């Protein structure tokens, strides 16, 4: 591969950890910043697997391109630097210490600390904002959910795997055993339509997850109910703990119609009047 020295970390720079998933392990990078060369920062590692094929690596480099690209923003996972010559391909990005938004809800609900209504409110505020960065560089998410949502040590919501490219099979789950189907704009999953408009659509299925802290989408719904339920214009209930608005902001983000859907742009702004309003009292 060839070298960029804009991104280009020296390899015993890099002191490898703990696996993360399956390829990601937790790292340690010293010196990351040119100007900061004796500190060390925990980032995450993208690597190959040892079965790895000349698509796997092509599709590795593709991400971290589209990442450089991308450019920077507070509320996705950046990259930070790679190791590209003389052995294994490293792309190293940041790393987010409290798991995903799912994880990170879950954990929190009622018998770590409790979560505010007004946290709630600046969680999706977060990502709607990551999402609104990603939308203003022509970047489509195609899978939008809180399992892609990361979260860092200092609570800042990011989102993650923005950068990979797409075939795709509707009966797979997910490691947690869960349909990626439903999280579809219906125009996604039945004319593989995807736009920042099917984006939203997922980030009103996102609000619904926030809002259930880390419920699960049509529980003990197979893929062909799935179906009919979207054909239907069947719509998820209104979670209990969530203000009549921001149900109206799940459903606005369900519009049948893609054209009518609010942009990541009028999300971040009815947010942000939001969050400023509720409650963080209980």
């Amino acid at each position: 591969l060839p070298e960029d020295p804009r991104w280009e970390l020296p390899r015993d720079r890099l002191v490898l950890g703990k696996p993360l998933g399956e390829q990601v392990v937790l790292a340690e990078a010293i010196g990351l910043d040119k100007d900061k060369p004796n500190r060390v920062t925990k980032v995450a590692v993208k690597m190959l697997k040892s079965d790895a094929t000349e698509k796997d690596l092509s599709d590795l480099i593709s991400e971290m391109e589209m990442m450089k690209m991308i450019g920077k923003h507070k509320n996705i996972i950046n990259l930070l630097g790679a190791c590209t010559q003389d052995g294994p391909l490293y792309v190293i990005v940041e790393y987010a210490s409290k798991g995903n938004l799912r994880e990170y809800l879950q954990a929190r609900r009622p018998p770590e600390e409790q979560l505010s209504s007004k946290d709630l409110v600046s969680c999706a505020y977060q990502v709607a904002r990551g999402m609104e960065y990603l939308a203003s560089k022509k970047c489509i998410h195609r899978d939008l959910a809180a399992r892609n949502v990361l979260v860092t040590e200092d609570n800042v919501m990011k989102i993650a795997d923005f950068g990979l490219a797409r075939d795709i099979d509707y009966y797979k789950k997910t490691t947690n055993g869960r349909l990626p189907v439903k999280w579809m704009a219906p125009e996604a999953l039945f004319d593989r339509i995807y736009t920042h408009q099917s984006d939203v659509w997922s980030f009103g299925v996102l609000l619904w997850e926030i809002f259930t802290l880390g419920g699960s989408p049509y529980p003990g719904v197979p893929v062909e109910e799935l179906f009919k339920l979207l054909k239907e214009g069947h719509r998820m209930d209104k979670p209990s703990n969530c203000t009549n608005e921001l149900y109206m902001m799940m459903r606005d983000c369900w519009h049948a119609v893609p054209s009518q859907r609010p942009t990541f742009k009028q999300l971040v702004e009815d947010l942000d009047r939001i969050v400023a309003l509720t409650s963080n009292q209980e």
